[PDB]
């Protein structure tokens, strides 16, 4: 055999093997050293046109010598020197210079490259236009490119619900021209959801059908009935074909799927609202994780579908409430533009209102989002927690929403040393993330109110005034500073809050 | 037919017939030298690529030449000489020089790249990265190479459920990368699991697969319907062309699977609970036991998830605390770690506590093991037990752990002439079928029971089953640190009243 650049050097120099070049010329003089078997030589010397004695003596040289060297001691001999001088200087300009292209663009416009035909065939979504999280779309990018060299590894980018996980994976994934072609060489992104004790075995199905090309969609058999381990083994044969590809599991909330992505070893990205789900994973697990928006952050993403910027005091006010109140949520801010229908700081605090008086219902609307309000999506990631865990949970409404607060200052009202209270609540702020891992300056944790107004309307009308009357009983016996102990008698100064029961 | 040796030679040299060799090229020559038949010879000239007229021509030649000759006497004749000298010198380290095959005629071909193909394709788990248990994942490979030779044979890696012996696996055959290419051509793992009287036969239903490569996994048929003889000898077929060919049998509980392994004459390497399963073996059987995590080895594993290491001294015993309770138990030891949330001494103390009072319930986890706790596992390997078994078991709860008593001591508690020698029986069969106590026989015929062995039965047995197993103790009990207690003292378990006070 020869190589890519013994080979590559046939392959550049062709519209000239094809003016000029006849293989017979060449068959007595390779039958000779002894790179041909003379049914070879007459199996090319009796063709119909040259375009097969060539192509066939081609194919067929690559295969014979032990290099290329055999073909320049003729060209030269056969008043064809301005051929063999070509592959001559071929030959110079890789052995003695180190350095060609490297894989870059000598074949310009990955605008429908990289862009389209890769990320199209990989069902990447449109990444988004008119508003771009830079901090995180790079980090991402970057924790890429650390590891495209990796054999199999998972990056997970956790966060809240809605809070626009995915979005930044279609932005990092379509903005940087290097993960795809450069760093990575193909993509496939499939929406997870499995709930079902099924549907991780078929995302898996599918993915072996994204793989399989138009290589029959036709002859698609009874994949439906295919064993585990079957499915499995039937997808690393057509691992083959796609080397250096890269898996999205846009939102997944089964942690078998990730069993099923280090059994196959597969380079993956994951979107997910519960983080626990990488424990069945013994690997290079590397996390991002998507905070509530920046109070800066948020500002920007106003202007950005021009939406008006305080002119006075209480009015920034007035949208320091709206901040306050989708406490940094992407989704549940889309769907209060799409629903701010003057778009003045008027209509914009009618709906301050019709918030704490109506919850996120109380905007639910038709955003991009595969979701109406954000309690559709929610809803979800509570029927998954445990039924203990579920049970502590609707409980914690009865709270003062961002503010910081004590752990025994909760085991008040939650059910069962106050040391499992503890244990719960940060199983919480982890499987969906709801609340707040605060260590010191002492170990509190908090609930912000879109976290809030989900629980608000949504249990049961008696379970809160039970809540809250579960409160006072141990209350008894015996601004930028958490309230002390010396006074917790007394939840006074949250009464203000505590008011609206 | 060929053999091991003769088809492990067109194994051994194929990156070099990927990159040059036209199997049309020996057609001719071979209808010829009547290795082949007109419909052979055509049937493999017509098709679309040569990846397919070079792996029909391999399996199709290991059939008809009464030995690997025919093709030497080609590769010669073909200007690639090349090739026919690397086959002819592995023809010569093999008849000629045993040995000096595996350092010569096959190392400078090692490809580290080449590991991780061949084991994603014979289904190997990823190997772990954060610890690795020398002694073990050592003595395991020595013991391979060793046999490397051998013409099918049994390795029994037994050991406790959830002790952590498929990892080893993983590690072993992941590590070393002569193993696979080297020492053995090809690897295939399966997870065994046959519970039923059927999921012994499927599992060589999809080994038969797992052999059948890209080749017709379209065309699979209902194998789902064939004879137990038949699909043997199905495989019989598909076995000529993997050769020194390694089976890993992750988890096997069924003897069966053991029975198959030794009709089809299998190199298997075994993950199992019960050890007992190599008696429907006559053979070169081997093993290695897993033994709970020795008291040196599990800090090692600690500080390697970034564990904290002891500053005072009744924090290291609060660490004690923790080897004592999962009595050397990698898998309940893994549940922790992702359960011990700040990651102080306070709050693995807390943990320490839920177990003592919650059993193994108290940190069931995501843990990359298949199951939440230890429990659900544990439950497995006791519905397997003879009932009679069974009942002896649930019965030596009441019991001190990590304490080593005499036999007698034990028929107190025990179901069931008048020798208490049956008693013995018992304990054993199960310090054996899937690892529960301890087989010390000096000074006395005695047993142990660890904790984690304990905190299952503990919270799972029927709450008035202990009430009863403690007052039958106290019944017989009566009539007439570094030492075992004497029957000079017997009718008393009273050093042992401590213990016995947490009912
Ligand atoms: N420019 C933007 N960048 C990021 N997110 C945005 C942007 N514009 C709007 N969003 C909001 O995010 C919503 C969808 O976000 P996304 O699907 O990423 O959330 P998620 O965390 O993936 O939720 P899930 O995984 O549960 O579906 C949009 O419909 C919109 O409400
Ligand atoms: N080297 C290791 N590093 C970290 N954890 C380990 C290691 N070995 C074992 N474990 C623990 O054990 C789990 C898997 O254990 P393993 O599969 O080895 O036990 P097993 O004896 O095979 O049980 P079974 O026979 O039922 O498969 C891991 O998820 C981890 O919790
Ligand atoms: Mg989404
Ligand atoms: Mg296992």
């Amino acid at each position: 055999m020869l190589c890519e650049i013994e080979c590559r050097a046939l392959s550049t120099a062709h519209t000239r093997l094809i003016h000029d070049f006849e293989p017979r010329d060449a068959l007595t003089y390779l039958e000779g050293k002894n790179i041909f078997t003379e049914d070879h030589s007459e199996l090319i010397s009796k063709m119909s046109t040259r375009l097969e004695r060539i192509a066939n003596f081609l194919r067929i040289y690559r295969r014979q010598a032990s290099e290329l060297g055999p073909l320049i001691d003729f060209f030269n001999y056969n008043n064809q020197s301005h051929l063999a001088d070509f592959l001559e200087d071929y030959i110079d300009f890789a052995i003695n210079e180190p350095d060609l292209l490297r894989p870059v663009v000598i074949a310009p416009q990955f605008s429908r490259q990289m862009l389209d035909r890769k990320l199209l065939l990989g069902n990447v979504p449109k990444q988004m236009t008119c508003y771009i999280r830079e901090y995180h779309v790079d980090r991402v990018i970057k924790k890429l490119d650390e590891m495209c060299d990796l054999d199999s590894f998972f990056l997970f980018l956790h966060g809240r619900a809605g809070s626009g996980k995915s979005v930044i994976a279609s932005q990092a994934l379509s903005k940087s021209d290097q993960l795809i072609g450069i760093n990575y060489d193909s993509i496939v992104w499939l929406k997870d959801s499995g709930t079902a004790p099924k549907s991780t075995f078929d995302l898996f199905t599918d993915i072996l059908l994204m793989l399989k090309s138009e290589d029959d969609l036709l002859n698609f058999p009874s994949v439906e009935h295919v064993t585990s381990v079957v499915l499995k083994r039937m997808i690393c044969n057509a691992l083959i074909d796609r080397p250096n590809t890269l898996f999205v599991f846009d939102d997944v909330v089964q942690e078998e799927t990730i069993r099923w992505a280090q059994e196959l070893r597969l380079r993956c990205l994951v979107t997910t609202r519960d983080v626990e789900i990488s424990n069945a994973a013994s690997q290079t697990c590397e996390f991002i994780e998507v905070t509530s928006l920046e109070i800066d952050e948020c500002y920007d993403f106003l202007e950005a579908y021009g939406m008006p910027m305080p002119v006075g005091e209480k009015e920034e006010d007035v949208l320091n409430k709206t901040i306050e109140l989708s406490s940094g949520n992407p989704a549940t801010l889309m769907m209060f533009f799409k629903s701010c229908e003057p778009k003045t700081f008027e209509k914009m605090a009618q709906l301050n209102n019709k918030l704490e008086s109506r919850g996120l219902v109380g905007v639910e609307c038709i955003t991009p989002y595969s979701y109406k309000s954000l309690a559709m999506a929610l809803q979800r990631c509570v029927e998954v927690l445990s039924d203990e865990d579920r049970s502590a949970l609707a409980f914690a409404v009865v709270m003062p929403p961002g503010v910081d607060i004590p752990v025994k200052l909760w085991s008040c009202v939650i059910p069962v040393l106050d040391d499992e209270v503890a244990d719960r609540l940060k199983r919480l702020s982890k499987r969906g993330a709801l609340l707040s891992g605060k260590r010191m300056p002492v170990l509190t944790f908090k609930i912000d109110h879109i976290i809030h107004m989900f629980l608000k309307h949504v249990v049961d009308a008696q379970t809160i005034a039970n809540g809250i009357s579960i409160l006072e009983q141990r209350l008894l016996e015996i601004e930028t500073v958490i309230r002390p102990e010396d006074f917790p008698k007394f939840m006074q100064l949250h009464q203000k809050f505590y008011d609206s029961l």
